[PDB]
């Protein structure tokens, strides 16, 4: 076994010329008009000015986001996945149809699974239990095999994601662990490409770089290059509370060692992380990470993930010293796709304790002044439905059976349109026209609750615990109320 | 009210010089090094060669995918959202802080909500009930207000997405419906940009273009440009069963008018759709759409949506008429993000009948239907929750076990402890020998029955490390992925 935290034997030093590098460096390769496969859509990610969040928190400098979620697999890790595989192929390590096994928090796994799918490798991913089910869904669809490990397993225990990866490799002939924690291809991808894109996009002018840290390849690769090209650029590392990557060590004094944000922080120092090139660390927490991720979406239209939020949360503190004319770049590592049922969900945010209202929000449904609806039996014909709605002056009716079970809604307009198009005959029962989907809501529920319900259903049927329908309410009724009140 | 199917008053005809257009026309532009905002990340999408799928279905031509899911909002509609807003701003129609209301199947709503978030407009989306909750979650996060309409509401009834959009607008001052069904800004975005990109990318050489159809903006804009610049190019339109877009009308004969694929097909002919520039239509269905979308992911690594699947399902038939050296381009409209809990989920697919246990078990390994009991389980040592960390080390070592379920006096399973994690914890000073195991115990696990299959175990092991075998409450066994691997390897030796 080779431990993921063994001290690095890299003899790189700032001031040492590139000639002396024992490593293979891949230069930018002119992209053809037609990409031979999706793996060429990795790199050259956009750099986008942040327009509202910096100003809101009193930054004077320019704040720019390097948006790594536009890579083919949706994350920054697509760069290292591709580079680790290509170098291993060049080395003769990785032969056609071999098996790739990787311990990952998710994104390196997705990157590797995507390349494996394209290139024809068997791919086995080992991922802690805390990681999102959205990651599992994409991994499965890409044909990866998936093993999970307890989130709280110490990294050197047999059941850690690293321990289990090495134990699987030992049982599977022609398997390899490319090993993002030790493989130079990880930070070198960022040194050769990500860093050169940033310089190019900024015309070599950059005062601060803020990056969250997991393996440390991103911050290490970018920093080694920037210290060479742009030594005035301050390097700011972001580490979650619970992790021990940050220096000085006094920053890491808490009991808690778990957190909800995914992809950053560890219980060991990865070999590829060079902490000497980080000028200053900040600790982040889950609440600010998710607050800022939601802000990035809502104010900048940037559909990014949790650690992107961590990074920007730090950047608005760290770049406060910068002046107008100066420039801070942040790395946004992955996409909102990984977190659809996590921080993107208000219910989740509430459950986890991580979370303004219009004037009408706390009012109750009954204050709408509901009209008691006409109801019809499910045995009514399409023709008699038209006749009774028009005769009684209603445009719709709940269909309710003899036992009082609400079966759905019919409307005058849809019944007429269906008749006139020959979809139903006047003597048909209403089965082919009835709207079956609706949501019940109480007389005593809030209009806020109604508003939420109306994001999923057209019709809310008003009921009460104490068999009767008190009203049918749609979004137009709620608007009419709100508008009338304020006119 | 203006019906979204009124006959087009456009007098374009194939052969009329571009100098006769009365429209505003843009073109693809080089983008700046630093984007001023994310709305610049729209257009110039990749054209990617499809390497496995074409060959597998016998195609001789080159098959290329235009991947619109790389746009800022995740779809092709980001092009028309931006264009409709920019034109309405230049017009003087849309003023600072006005309200945008749009009837949408979801992607145009997302596009407009994204632009509205950036530029500061109130945005109200009106979306049929069938559209995914993933769309709702993105819309919500972008600050859009969301209203829904019955999926099988006829377009001309008051409760359709188009009818409800009109009724909302009438009650909200300073609101506008940009109206993708009638607004020239929709097909023009594709005529001016999408089509020109496709031609630049193909060096002006292609033989067939296959596109699925909803508003008709994509196919109409592309086809009008291609018919002018590449008149050999065959235009193939894809329409779901249940929709009336396709011609001849005989193709549209069907029992149902509902389907699960999102973003294509309608019960009316949108004003922006020019069907005269479509050479041939193919009817698609849900099963092939989702089969092909999953195949695009699994074989090409293209993280696309349902209608992308519809399009490729048709392309592998339509392009059979092409020979080696010809080229077919397909439009892939949106991303897998919208369908995470729909076609991406095997449970949803099974529930819907688009996946049948038969070919779900054809691809299955020999061990798949063996039972957990056939692993030959060892009775595990269990320990009480009052055991100390020190005594856990001792009893595991003494009795020869690497792990033990923690089980209270009443038989409740509290979790697992392991020798390795207990020792690492002790050596690192996280616990002391006399501590109880609360801080080291793994509380997460999944129960499985002796009579469950190894296929079921395999699924379980994609979510949990430990499966604890129980029966109707003694523990029969503890199983992990490594145990399953060892068993399969031993039987295959
Ligand atoms: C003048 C430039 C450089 C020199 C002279 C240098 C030198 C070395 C040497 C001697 C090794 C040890 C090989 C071995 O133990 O088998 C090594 C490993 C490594 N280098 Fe470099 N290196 C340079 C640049 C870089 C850069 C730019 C990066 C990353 C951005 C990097 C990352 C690594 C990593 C991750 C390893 C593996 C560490 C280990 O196994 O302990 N190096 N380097
Ligand atoms: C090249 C010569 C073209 C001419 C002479 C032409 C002409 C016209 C005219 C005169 C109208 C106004 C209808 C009215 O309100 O009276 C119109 C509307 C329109 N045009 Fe064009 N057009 C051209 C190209 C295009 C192209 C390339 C597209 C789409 C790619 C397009 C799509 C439309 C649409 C969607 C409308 C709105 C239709 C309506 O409201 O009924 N046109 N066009
Ligand atoms: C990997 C990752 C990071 C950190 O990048 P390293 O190069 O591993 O330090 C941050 N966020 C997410 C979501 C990641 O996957
Ligand atoms: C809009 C859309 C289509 C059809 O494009 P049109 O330009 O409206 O014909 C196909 N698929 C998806 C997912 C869409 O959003
Ligand atoms: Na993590
Ligand atoms: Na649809």
């Amino acid at each position: 076994w080779i431990r993921p935290d063994a001290p690095s034997r890299c003899t790189w030093q700032l001031g040492r010329p590139a000639s002396e590098s024992p490593h293979h460096h891949t230069a930018p390769a002119k992209s053809p008009k037609i990409l031979p496969d999706i793996l060429k859509k990795i790199g050259d990610t956009p750099m986008v000015r942040i327009n509202k969040i910096g100003k809101k928190f009193g930054l004077k400098c320019e704040l720019l986001a390097k948006c790594e979620f536009f890579n083919a697999g949706g994350s920054v890790k697509d760069r290292i996945s591709l580079r680790m595989i290509e170098d291993a192929e060049r080395d003769g390590t990785l032969k056609p149809g071999d098996t790739i096994i990787e311990p990952t928090s998710g994104n390196t796994g997705i990157g590797l699974a995507l390349a494996a799918a394209v290139r024809g490798y068997r791919c086995i991913i080992v991922m802690p239990e805390k990681m999102s089910s959205e990651k599992v869904d994409v991994l499965r669809a890409l044909g990866a095999e998936i093993v999970r490990t307890p989130t709280n397993a110490r990294f050197d225990s047999p059941e850690s994601h690293v321990g289990v990866a090495w134990r699987l490799k030992n049982e599977i002939p022609n398997s390899h662990i490319l090993d993002q924690y030790r493989n130079a291809s990880n930070p070198l991808a960022h040194y050769d490409t990500t860093a050169d894109e940033i310089l190019q996009q900024c015309d070599g002018k950059l005062d601060m770089l803020v990056a969250s840290v997991g393996t440390g390849g991103t911050i290490t690769g970018i920093a080694r290059k920037l210290k060479e090209k742009c030594p005035g650029c301050r390097i700011i590392g972001v580490d979650p509370e619970g992790s021990i990557l940050a220096e000085p060590e006094e920053l890491n004094q808490t009991e808690q060692t778990t957190y909800e944000v995914e992809g950053i922080g560890y219980d060991f120092i990865p070999t590829v992380l060079d902490r000497t090139v980080v000028d200053k660390w900040f600790k982040s927490n889950d609440e600010e990470a998710f607050t800022f991720a939601r802000m990035l979406i809502a104010q900048e239209g940037l559909l990014c993930g949790g650690s992107a939020g961590s990074t920007v949360a730090v950047a608005v503190k760290a770049a406060q010293e910068l002046q107008e004319g100066q420039r801070c770049v942040v790395i946004l590592p992955d996409s909102v796709r990984n977190y659809m049922t996590k921080f993107l969900s208000d219910r989740w945010m509430l459950q986890k304790g991580f979370l303004k209202k219009p004037w009408w929000w706390h009012l109750r449904v009954q204050e709408l002044g509901l009209s008691a609806p006409l109801t019809v039996l499910p045995t009514i014909t399409c023709g008699h439905t038209i006749e009774i709605l028009r005769e009684k002056g209603f445009d719709q009716a709940p269909v309710v059976d003899e036992a009082g079970v609400i079966l759905g809604m019919v409307t005058l307009g849809n019944m007429l349109s269906s008749l006139l198009a020959g979809k139903v005959q006047p003597s048909d029962q209403v089965g082919k026209v009835i709207y079956k989907q609706f949501k019940q809501i109480r007389l005593t529920d809030t209009l806020g609750r109604l508003s939420h319900i109306l994001e999923m259903d057209h019709f809310a049927l008003v009921v009460h615990e104490q068999q009767m329908v008190f009203g049918v309410v749609t979004a137009i009724d709620l608007l009419n109320f709100v508008a009338a009140q304020e006119r």
